[PDB]
């Protein structure tokens, strides 16, 4: 679980977003994993704005911050699971390290801020969901 917060922004994981997310939308895609709901408390996360391939990430499973090197995001198959169907998401970066069932929600971080949220995992790759792209997150 967990979430990155900015401006009046909450942004989590599509497939673990609460009945409260669904009530108070903002923007979702399905291909990305992302999920943005609006809050009524100003959020203080710094997006990353840059295309930093090294970062650190936080995994719940080991209660462990790593340092990991990670892929440009990319339109990567992802197996069926309980939550989507076989299928390519996209904006998607990966690195060797540990993510199982519960470490979704986990942020990214370079030297500029938040890079994106742990998204997938399995066979000792990490996959994150990219949201540095999303500059709409900054404004309004
Ligand atoms: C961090 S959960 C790891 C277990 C292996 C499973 C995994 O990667 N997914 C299950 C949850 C939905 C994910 C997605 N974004 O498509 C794919
Ligand atoms: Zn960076």
């Amino acid at each position: 679980s967990g979430a990155i917060y900015v401006g009046n922004y909450r942004v989590v994981n599509r497939h673990l977003a609460t009945h409260n997310d669904w009530a108070n939308l903002v923007w979702e895609d399905s291909s990305r994993d992302l999920l943005v709901s609006s809050t009524t408390a100003q959020g203080c996360d710094t997006i990353a704005r840059c295309d930093c391939q090294t970062g650190v990430y936080y995994c719940s499973s080991r209660r462990k911050h790593y340092p990991v090197s990670f892929s440009k995001p990319s339109l990567i198959f992802v197996e069926a699971s309980e939550y989507y169907p076989a299928r390519y998401q996209s904006h998607l970066m990966l690195a060797v390290g540990h993510s199982e069932p519960g470490d979704c929600g986990g942020i990214l971080r370079c030297q500029h801020g938040v890079v994106g949220i742990v998204s997938t995992g399995g066979n000792g790759l990490v996959g994150f969901a990219d949201v540095r792209d999303l500059l709409w997150l900054d404004e309004e």
